[PDB]
């Protein structure tokens, strides 16, 4: 179920830049508590770009072993030439992974047909559902209604993480797929709009360090208490926008050490520390969201 | 050497999309005898997207054995991880190559200080000249003048491929960095402009098919002869625009092997076939540049 | 009451370019029978930008004279300078019309303070109810949540009418004023998602051809029957676009024609004749609306 | 004529908004001594937006009277309906302006053949010299090329301010127009860029207080002398930028009433009185450009 409050969950690192395993575990366990609903491993916010495609799936493996059934995990298995997308794709083949996240190739922008192609190659490879992820500002690529609609017609395409920020984009995408296709935000900040318009969860980080409230506004948000969602939405909203003030995931990574959650904040080049007024913008937003 | 009509060489592929060694000969001795500068090999045009490292590794080998000494030959380097960008380089250490272009990251969208570190990192592992690439369009990252006028403080960081379009990044740059210093446009249609405010030169596309005309451009525009630099590049325009009528290098292999130059003209997905659209656009304006 | 279906009107002209009486009257008569809410007399679909204050007030009190009771009639008022608004809305104080549609300053780019000044000041003169017009792809301007908050506590400052298209701007508004505040959309292809947000009518361009489709739609809407809404929209959306495939409002006057709801499609320079393969697209679009 | 350095004037108010005729002097016979080229009356800086019709003919009249034939005058005559346009312009008929300066109709955001249509009765319904006017940030309208070209072959239309700091413009015009036909940068910060890839001078903002440097500036960019005309333009920079660190012309009255070339600095609302975070960014400004 591809639905709620799913974590884009940080890949927790020690000072060397190696993934953490205490810190994961704790991570994991913390959501297996706070109701999230699901796990995204090695998307955006765990730094897929700076991690080659062993240790991707060292940490993919990894989190699934200490969810330990608990709760669902999705691998992120996105790259920008297809024969690539396929071969990540079948490391986590019979492996326990519920489903994959995968974004429009990066860098060399390819025509809508040539995300159609991509995607349905990756597909045909694979008995795992497939969740389509569309984010114009960091690949260059958008992925628009129209091939999301001719994508949702192969059988394990079921779902789409929309992070344009472009509202307009649910009930374009709705009215070209079936009902049982899967509409998730990939940002905080409109994520609520995203569902009352008709999505169905989204995929945070927000929910890395507030995962709780998270859960519970998701919840609110498809039973239709809209108004009450609100509420929580406006106590999060400063984290919303503050959790990139720098690039994700410099300021989630911080937030998640001060909240004890994690041992480092370390990230990899070409991410860098969290600045002296980084930290402190990140920390009045923790602190309005009633975490610290 | 950095200067003049560099061209960012395609990968002939055959139609199993694996370099063909054949191809690349008629393409390398076209530019041998066609007065091109220097020849960039496995940048954007290069297919360095869907190309693993090895492969990456193979086609600079080959550019460089089948130049024979005749062209300098110039090694795309970029990745979004400042460990692989280094890794990349180093490869290529003691090969006969004269320099590297390195790309911002793409995808994770790092701060102008981790572009700094990540860019310093890569000119510290090494002796080879490097030549920055801004590509925003690309990358969703934009390396800025400033950051820029920082980098060029090192030592074997020795110039920049500006892709933007925006012709005031010219005299920005200009302004932050010593006279020897060069400013290259990675931008076709906008390249004689770029040379005309105090560019060198241009890694450029059109060279792929225009070669003896990019040269003769680009020498008059060194020499100041911009009223006759600008007929030749009235002629070339239409080719300047229409090799992205469709995704680069999706036209620009199509005109290289309807010129015989090279035996398919076969990509790696996520690019895709030429439309028959994109075929008559493309012939049209090889006309119009008098290659047909 | 400031809800539901609200036409932004066309000014009917002759074939001189002056008002036509006749086709006023009937398209009046129409929006009685269609169930329109209330009619816009004179903005931007009403041609204010070429009508001189006499005119523009002239055709104003010619609608509410028509209008007979029988339909709220709110008059545009907007004008760059503030003295000019003002003076503007002191025409038609004690005259019937139920309130005034101010847009933002145009081409001199107010700051935020400015518009504040702007709108306080125009408030002032007059007791009529004002709603805020936020229209940036027009105007150069972008009136922002946070000021339109801070208007929002002027005691006849009671609405806006919000063009962007960006959705993220309703909830973001909401927070800020009170429950009466009232929020309407100001851009057809979007407005049914606008109101699905909490926004509580639309000022329609479309609604000038298809007046009884729209405040159905509005209607269903405002009831929480979305789903039925949409059925609506959906047979309206190629409407809602194509009315714009020229500059507004030459294909909706082209439209009205067609529909033998005015006697001629005039309009005054700069807007020119709708081109034959405008007619072509409009009319596509009126007969996939049923209107034709 | 139409050449070098061209001052978009203020027109200096008392506290009152009401036009200064003893500042309206000092500022003429500034740019009489300092080597301007001509004046640019009641344009955009002359805020022609907040001056009603009558008083803007007024502005123009006793500019043309206290010049009084020593420096010649540009009249501000842009209107976004044709007849108001043609009915300004001959306003100015036999007047001693020396040609007029009509920007794309804003607001009502006409088509390319509208702007056409446009421009041509307006050129047809006088003798004087016209000078297009681009500037889409404030009009919601963009004049491309192609209709520059189309509108040239009229006689009396006869150049462009060119203002979008788009420099591709600049030969993209050339291009298609005879060699006679103006380019004049409308743009401060981008101006010398500008000249040096065809421009012919400037309708400058900053000429307004650094009359000079900016006459020089421009004579030596004619000349062919870049290297240093660009030391000129490095000192005037910041102030370039910082005379729109709030809307035009707020800042650039102010620094004219700080450097005592006007009695105030009152402007019309909705232009507000200049911050005092902006006050100091200007006084710096001017500092750097060594005027203060
Ligand atoms: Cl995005
Ligand atoms: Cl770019
Ligand atoms: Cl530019
Ligand atoms: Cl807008
Ligand atoms: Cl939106
Ligand atoms: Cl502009
Ligand atoms: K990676
Ligand atoms: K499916
Ligand atoms: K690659
Ligand atoms: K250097
Ligand atoms: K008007
Ligand atoms: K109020
Ligand atoms: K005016
Ligand atoms: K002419």
């Amino acid at each position: 179920m591809f639905t709620g409050s799913i974590v884009a969950i940080v890949t927790p690192m020690d000072e060397k830049g190696n993934v953490c395993r205490a810190s994961l575990k704790k991570l994991i366990d913390y959501h297996v508590a706070s109701g999230t609903s699901a796990i995204v491993s090695v998307g955006t916010t765990g730094e897929s770009a700076t991690l080659n495609h062993d240790e991707h799936a060292d940490v993919v493996m990894m989190t699934l072993d200490l969810a330990d059934g608990r709760i669902p995990v999705i691998a992120g298995t996105g790259a920008n030439a297809t024969a690539e997308a396929i071969s990540l794709t079948q490391r986590f083949n019979d492996s326990g992974i519920v489903g994959c996240l995968t974004v429009t190739p990066y860098y060399n922008r390819p025509s809508q047909e040539g995300l159609y192609q991509h995607f349905k190659a990756i597909a045909e490879h694979t008995d795992l559902p497939q969740i389509l992820y569309n984010v114009p500002s960091r690949t260059g690529c958008d992925l628009l209604p129209e091939t999301v609609g001719r994508l949702a017609k192969v059988k394990n395409i079921i779902g789409i993480k929309e992070a344009t920020g472009n509202l307009t984009r649910v009930n374009q995408i709705k009215e070209l797929v079936s009902d049982d296709f899967v509409l998730l935000s990939g940002d905080d900040a409109s994520a609520l709009d995203f569902m009352q318009l008709g999505g169905h969860g989204v995929i945070s980080v927000t929910a890395n360090v507030a995962a709780r409230d998270m859960a519970q506004m998701c919840k609110l948000a498809a039973e239709g208490h809209f108004a009450e969602a609100r509420v929580i939405n406006q106590r999060l909203m400063p984290l919303h926008n503050k959790l990139f003030v720098e690039p994700n995931p410099i300021p989630v990574k911080w937030a998640c050490k001060e909240l004890g959650l994690v041992a480092t904040d370390t990230l990899r080049l070409p991410m860098t520390p969290i600045t002296d007024s980084g930290r402190e913008t990140v920390r009045a937003a923790l602190k309005h969201a009633g975490l610290l």
